[PDB]
């Protein structure tokens, strides 16, 4: 919703305990059961390459920055409905911060 840079190095602790299960970020990083992240911001959703998306992630047709991942991040199955996941969300603004923090340094 409303982003302001955190600490990346706890955003990091919170990508490998709260994301790495599905997701790699580096180029060329394999998919998991969720798309490999590198260059997802300023890229429009459904558009990591080699990756399958649902019908729900693409038709959403978002241009991820900042704050649109922030709002996605708390509950994704609410912002993209029919998205599929056992991921329930980083409740914390504050969490969000750091993680986008680092995410941003860390898919780019
Ligand atoms: C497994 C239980 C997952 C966890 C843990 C995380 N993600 Fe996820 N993610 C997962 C799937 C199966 C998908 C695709 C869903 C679909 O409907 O096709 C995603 C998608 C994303 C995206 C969108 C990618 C795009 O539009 O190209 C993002 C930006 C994303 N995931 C980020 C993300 C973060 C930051 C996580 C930890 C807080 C996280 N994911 C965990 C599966 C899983």
């Amino acid at each position: 919703a409303e982003f302001k840079a955190g600490s990346a190095k706890k955003g990091a602790t919170l990508f490998k305990t709260r994301c790495l299960q599905c997701h790699t970020v580096e180029k060329g990083g394999p998919h998991k059961v969720g798309p490999n992240l590198h260059g997802i911001f300023g890229r429009h959703s459904g558009q990591a390459e080699g990756y399958s998306y649902t019908d729900a992630n693409i038709k959403k047709n978002v241009l991820w920055d900042e704050n649109n991942m922030s709002e996605y991040l708390t509950n994704p199955k609410k912002y993209i409905p029919g998205t599929k996941m056992a991921f329930g969300g980083l409740k914390k603004e504050k969490d969000r911060n750091d993680l986008i923090t680092y995410l941003k340094k860390a898919t780019e």
